[PDB]
């Protein structure tokens, strides 16, 4: 399979602010070429049926290449009663290759603030980590990190 991770960190301030503010990286750590448009990434937390809104601010491969959805879950888990999955227009990654920055923002339909502490995909940290919280895909199929139960 490919084998590439997701470098991630919450936008500072952001853990009780009225936006999720998901920064992201995605690496090739593998020995073969990715292609991004088969690769999808999805972010868990809890909407808490709220609308959600999304912004690309910044993406070193260039925001109208990244596509979104959000997907509610059948019921809710620990941690997630949604993700938002990210997708690729084009691009590929060669092996020790990353997408670099992928800046995003989303919001409730009301503006009102998250908590996001208990979000399943949400932490805060000082500098980009690898997180296996932030899973991805190959054409639907799990390929990186744990998805919630």
């Amino acid at each position: 399979m490919a084998s590439i991770s997701v470098q991630y960190r919450a936008g500072d301030g952001s853990m009780n602010s009225n936006q999720i503010r998901p920064q992201l990286q995605i690496k090739n750590n593998g020995n073969t070429t990715v292609d991004l448009k088969d690769v999808t990434a999805r972010y868990w937390y809890k909407a808490k049926n709220k609308g959600q809104n999304f912004d690309c601010d910044y993406a070193q491969i260039g925001c109208g290449n990244v596509t979104h959805k959000f997907v509610t879950l059948h019921k809710p888990k620990q941690g997630a009663d949604t993700y938002l999955e990210l997708g690729f227009k084009n691009g590929t990654l060669a092996p020790g290759a990353s997408t670099g920055n992928i800046q995003l923002r989303l919001h409730n339909d009301d503006w009102s603030n998250y908590a996001q502490s208990g979000d399943y995909s949400f932490f805060k940290s000082n500098t980009f980590k690898t997180t296996k919280k932030i899973t991805l895909y190959d054409q639907g199929k799990l390929i990186w990190g744990t998805e919630p139960n």
